[PDB]
DNA sequence: AGGAGGGCGAGGGCGATGCCACCTACGGCAAGCTGACCCTGAAGTTCATCTGC
């Protein structure tokens, strides 16, 4: 294939994803394991349920940097001491890209709940 | 010569053998440095060698 080919992706998708990968190494979302630069998102939301999207107008949107909160303190908990048993049931990506020479060295990856995270 | 050498059963009966209070007091328990040395990358170009003309 010769570069590229390899894998066949599409303008449509390799310019979003890294442009999101762009954007999520530079604000909230970046944040280290253990000697490790590791970019945290919420998955596909919930549709969310009536007793709780009536009091939200849009309703509920699926925004990626919202529940990521929850993940981020765990982590961050770990380093302050105020960690508790979370209840999971919703689901957080979390991409552990490490740096090598100059290849994204991907060591994380979990589709799972912050509960088995 | 023939002797008999103790019969007897008591020998601890009573109770205390520690009274106190200590058994540590001080202050140090790191000081100084390292915790990485090099590479090897994405991506396009560039040179002398592999081959056909």
């Amino acid at each position: 294939k010769e570069q590229g080919f390899a894998f066949p992706i599409g303008e449509q998708a390799m310019f979003e994803y890294t442009t999101a990968l762009n954007t999520l190494l530079a604000g909230e979302n970046r944040f280290r394991i253990g000697d490790v630069t590791t970019v945290c998102w919420g998955a596909k939301r919930t549709p969310l349920e009536e007793s709780l999207a009536s009091m939200i107008n849009g309703g509920g949107k699926d925004n990626p940097d919202a529940h990521i909160d929850a993940v981020k303190a765990l982590y961050k908990s770990l380093y302050n001491g105020q960690y508790c048993k979370p209840d999971g049931e919703d689901k957080f990506y979390l991409l552990g890209l490490s740096p090598n020479s100059a290849r994204i060295v991907v060591r994380f990856w979990h589709e799972t709940t912050v509960a088995a995270l």
